């Protein structure tokens, strides 16, 4: 059986926790396992612009002896020429994997469900799998233990980071509290699995409104962009609604006094984040950039030998 | 002194055999051969999009220990800010062998004259010679020796594919059918080609209006997209009717990408005659072989 | 240790950039021998405009160091527009041990050295080409030897990259550079000021003039390059008629000393800077000056690495 990362709770809490120590050690240790060294390929395939994917992915596989190719969106997007599933097939006699930024989930669903290679979510609509790994391994060299801890994100309650944050965040066994304005919650379907997964770990959901609420007492503080380039011509006003939302300085406070920051990358300084919190003493943003590397390969490692 | 791959038929009989050789050696041992290592670079430029030649030479040329520079279609056209014939030259200053994706063959002949380097043709509007080498190690791996067989490809029969494998089959001693419709067949002076080498290979070229007659009794049956306007090219269809015709043990190949109920049928294409996938992945042993091979003599 | 970058030719003192060329004819000797990169460490190459012999030495050399170059080109959204160039800066920090960039003005490329933890080299921009001017200088060397004291002369537009690194790179090397530029097409005066005070410490020294035939008397090199950027387009200017004079052709090369050789940067428009029996002449070294692109860049790189 193959395995395939296209979701945060693709792996048990279990399998997460194996995945985040071969990150710590993959850190201290980075050029120690090559699983892919020939080289093998794997593809990288963006549908989207990337800057810390395209760079983590890509030197992460180098140092792990294989060679990523690299896909860009100015190749016709895949799913034109031929079927998704005809390019699994295809790819899969090249690399031995395949990392995918895409949009809709059921595409990746789609390669998935024919490669003879992992599939590895780089960001879709739904999910960001790999940058939750990368936020969790940031979050454990910064405080330990992940369980128990409480977290929350403050934006669009329905994105990618949100629908990640839920999935991974109580696979961890953490406290996930999402706070979004009303008509901005997460997809019922994510906030169910959470709260399923999150039975087996101690952990919790919570969806608010209250932003004060959301921050009190808080571990861990997260915020992404408000509005992808899809909604961008979707007729809502997406400024005014977030504004109560916004992770700037007063926020912070309401926190724990040893509570850290994290924020995807970009951040549009000024709407979601402010330039205090973002470059102030609780900010984790660059650790968290750069464990983008580290965890990935952990991933990469895991799965090559499972697969 | 300089040899390169721009049309099948660059190759003569004996030196099509050696590289088919090598590209078996090459998929059972694929990284036992280092000419690139330092690593050397190769340039591999596309003028138009690509998927399978672009993984397939990427990662051939590193695990012949060098480096692709891969030059997409979003960068700036080639030859559009200086002679071609001065790109040539700078290239060659850089890499040990240019792959090329272009359009029309004039453009390869250009680069061609001016380089120190191999130049290799990765597609061309006129010819496909690197798909059909993997076609080639594909029909041998399933049915060994080439040389009397019957080959058929369906479908357009004036444009790469079936320019290539009619050049390319009959310097394996295939005999080559094309099945098309009239106003869609092969280019004369490529025609005139192949069968000026089938004279020296045992081959054969065939063209046809009628793809039973193309069919019946064939050993290899291809097809690829019909436009690169679907009437014309519909009886060419590669379905189960055709194939129930064809020899016992055939062989269903298409370059790929494929238009599933076009060209070619689910039932044909996910069937048990169907080596499509093989075939794909034959790109990169049949390439890396070429390289090897022209590199040395080079 | 303090941090070195490459934005311009005069960042490196004569000595060191002695130090670089020396180093460059050693990994043209030897390609593979120095591999600070190994692991591989990686080194990003950011394309804000077009390039093939920037890419192509680039890529290639940080690869024969043992490195990976992630190389991002114009297809991919351009720098500074989706986040500040400040945080892209700070995050390919994060990812790689250099940062090569090809960008527009000349306060981009000091803006990501302003935060950088490691070094920014200088790709080209509008300001300066000072990698271009690190290969003219390796070529100039493998034709004539010492470089100090020989007369290069530069022709064409005197206010873009070229002409500006030609002058700082030139005299830091202890050549007479002379720009010979129409007027109203002449160095920046800081550049020119600059260069003038670093010739003074090489024994060089910078002349500028409207008069080509003076300028190419005399001349060990001469130098051109075309004579119109993609920005200056629809700057409003006929940009022919007061460059014909500054051709670099037949008669001005009969001018100069002769053993003299001929450079371009590349890409050429023949028949306007430079004519085809120039630039297909015995006097033409703009291949092998191409080619060290690949050998001074990878000694740059080594310096850079192994001070920061």
């Amino acid at each position: 059986v193959i395995r395939h990362f296209l979701r945060d709770d693709d792996l048990s809490p279990a399998e997460q926790a194996e995945v985040l120590e071969l990150a710590a050690e993959l850190k201290k240790d980075p050029v120690s396992r090559r699983p892919l060294q020939g080289p093998r390929g794997v593809a990288v395939i963006f549908d989207k612009n990337s800057t810390r994917t395209r760079f983590s992915f890509e030197l992460g596989i180098a140092q792990l002896g294989g060679h990523a190719v690299v896909v860009d969106s100015g190749s016709t997007q895949l799913g034109r020429d031929e079927t998704l599933q005809d390019t699994a097939k295809v790819l899969s006699r090249y690399v031995d994997a395949i990392v995918w930024r895409t949009f809709g989930q059921e595409r990746l669903d789609a390669m998935a469900s024919v490669a003879t290679v992992p599939v590895i979510n780089a960001l879709s609509d739904e999910f960001h799998p790999c940058q939750v790994l990368a936020d969790l391994q940031t979050i454990a060299e910064r405080k330990g233990a992940l369980r128990g801890l409480r977290l929350s994100y403050f934006g669009d309650g329905a994105n990618n980071m949100a629908h990640s944050l839920l999935l991974g965040g109580v696979t961890a066994g953490i406290h996930v509290t999402v706070a979004a304005p009303e008509g901005f919650l997460p997809d019922p379907s994510v906030r169910a699995a959470a709260e399923r997964r999150a039975q087996d770990t101690g952990a919790s959901v919570t969806v608010t409104a209250d932003a004060h609420a959301a921050a009190a007492g808080a571990d861990v503080l997260v915020t992404d962009t408000w509005t992808s380039m899809g909604q961008e011509n979707d007729g809502l006003d997406r400024v005014k609604p977030f504004r109560p939302f916004q992770l700037n300085s007063r926020l912070l406070a309401l926190a724990d006094s040893d509570a850290i920051v994290l924020h995807c990358l970009p951040a549009h300084r000024g709407d979601e984040i402010t330039d205090a919190v973002m470059d102030g003493p609780a900010s984790a943003v660059w650790d968290e950039a750069e464990n983008r590397l580290h965890a990935q390969k952990a991933l990469l490692v895991w799965l090559l030998e499972r697969s």
